[PDB]
């Protein structure tokens, strides 16, 4: 759909998020990812990354028990896809880290508090940045902010139970480290 030519487009074809040939990518959804945007990206991953590479699709609550192989991945995209509202937990964000190969980068992209709210599991921007320096990532920043659509402040009040005014996208990216 829309959502996701337009992040294929505005990423130029995903080189952006570290997608190119040969490349080893996880996608992770949820279920406030819609189906069609899920579609439409992995059938892009799967172009781009081609037969020497490989595009696993994995849902946020069944990836601790997929038990991925360590260091096996070169990329790993959550929260990603278009119109997605989704929180990650330092459980998920320290999976994450345990099966990208070092040098693998994390791009992710969650809804987050512009003021701390303790009634709340939506964290602020800086929480989000030290959960994934906490899994063991390294070069973690920022790289993008965006507002929310009408459709995605539903999917938060829908899928999270949550009503604030100062719910911004941030995209996040963060590298695994070699081992010391
Ligand atoms: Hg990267």
């Amino acid at each position: 759909d829309l959502g996701t030519e337009n992040l294929y487009f505005q990423s130029n074809a995903m080189a952006d998020f570290g997608i190119s040939a040969g490349q080893f990518v996880a996608v992770v959804w949820d279920k406030s990812s819609p189906v069609e945007a899920l579609k439409g990206l992995v059938d892009k991953l799967q172009a781009l990354t081609g037969n020497e590479g490989r595009v696993s699709v994995e849902n946020i609550k069944q990836l601790l028990q997929s038990a991925h192989k360590e260091s096996s991945f070169d990329i790993i995209l959550s929260g990603l896809v278009p119109g997605s509202t989704t929180l990650h937990s330092a459980e998920i964000l320290a999976e994450i880290a345990r099966i990208l190969r070092p040098g693998g980068c994390l791009f992710l992209k969650e809804p987050v508090e512009t003021a701390v709210d303790n009634n709340s599991k939506v964290k602020t921007a800086s929480k989000l940045c030290s959960a994934l320096t906490l899994s063991g990532l390294v070069e973690v920043k920022e790289l993008q902010r965006e507002p929310l659509t009408p459709e995605e402040v539903q999917s938060v009040r829908e899928h999270l139970g949550h009503e604030s005014d100062n719910l911004l996208f941030v995209q996040i990216t963060g590298k695994k480290p070699n081992f010391e």
